[PDB]
């Protein structure tokens, strides 16, 4: 199709970064626009420990207390004065998108000032982690915290997973979570070809029917991925959102590629 068609269409806004890590051709619709990226921020988050933890180590444990919890962690809530192994807590955030498994994941790194200090070395200089879960999930237009431009995460996350320094097993391991999620099967997952891999992690903000999905496709032949980054969001705090747009977004821009 074309974007600006879909703006019209669904009467929102896209943001669109796609990269074909192969050939380094890019396709890019507002990618400089900030969106609230919400929960596909746990993909980031999930990364950044992998590279600072070895496979063979996701083994340690971290113990979970009442203080730990936050509204809607679907897994972590029944480890209430409990261990649980780092391996466990990866898998809850990207599968489930379980929110204390990831404000436990930030803390593992060592804080939010951490997480800040690492994308800047990325030289991502435009990823704003302000607040936790579930807090970063009320979303003003006017505010920049706890987002990012499509081009930035999409840099950040080719940088991290796809031409980073994981290890094979942690990089399979993040990557297999992605592939095999439930959630985004509406999403990119639905409008790209059958022949495609999509290992994605999508994100709802609360405000502006801020939806989004990323991730690395896999056209059918090639072994190096597409990362796509698709950020959308609406002019009105209490619209909800249609996945839909996502779908005919991917769609659209795969025939780029």
């Amino acid at each position: 199709k074309e974007l600006n068609d879909l703006e019209k269409k669904y009467n929102a806004h896209i943001g669109v970064y796609a990269l074909d890590t192969k050939s380094g051709k890019e396709v890019k619709f507002n990618s400089d626009k900030r969106f609230a990226y919400a929960s596909t921020s746990k993909a980031i988050n999930s990364a950044i420990l992998l590279e600072q933890v070895p496979y063979n180590k996701l083994n340690k444990k971290v113990h979970i207390n009442k203080d730990d919890i936050v509204a809607y962690s679907p897994i972590l809530e029944k480890y209430v004065g409990k261990d649980i192994t780092l391996k466990a807590l990866i898998e809850a955030s990207m599968t489930y998108s379980d929110n204390t498994a990831n404000n436990k994941i930030i803390k593992e790194i060592g804080g939010i000032k951490k997480v800040k200090q690492r994308l800047k070395e990325l030289g991502d200089k435009v990823t704003n982690p302000v607040r936790y879960e579930i807090e970063l999930m009320y979303y003003s237009p006017k505010s920049k915290k706890d987002t990012s431009t499509p081009a930035a995460f999409g840099k950040t996350l080719n940088k991290l997973i796809a031409n980073g320094k994981l290890s094979k097993e942690n990089k399979k391991f993040l990557l297999d979570l992605m592939l095999n999620n439930k959630s985004g099967d509406t999403l990119i997952k639905d409008g790209v070809p059958k022949d495609y891999k999509v290992a994605d992690k999508s994100g709802q903000a609360i405000t502006y029917a801020s939806r989004n999905d990323v991730a690395f496709v896999y056209p059918k032949g090639q072994s190096e991925p597409i990362v796509l980054v698709i950020f959308t969001n609406k002019d009105n705090k209490s619209d909800k959102p249609n996945d839909k747009l996502i779908s005919e977004t991917a769609k659209s821009v795969m025939k780029e590629f």
